[PDB]
């Protein structure tokens, strides 16, 4: 659930529908 947290941790795609990882 926890992907925009900085540094970002969006390595699963289910974090990519979040405009914080772009």
């Amino acid at each position: 659930r926890d992907c925009c947290t900085p540094p970002k941790k969006c390595k699963d795609r289910r974090c990519k529908p979040l405009k914080c990882c772009a």
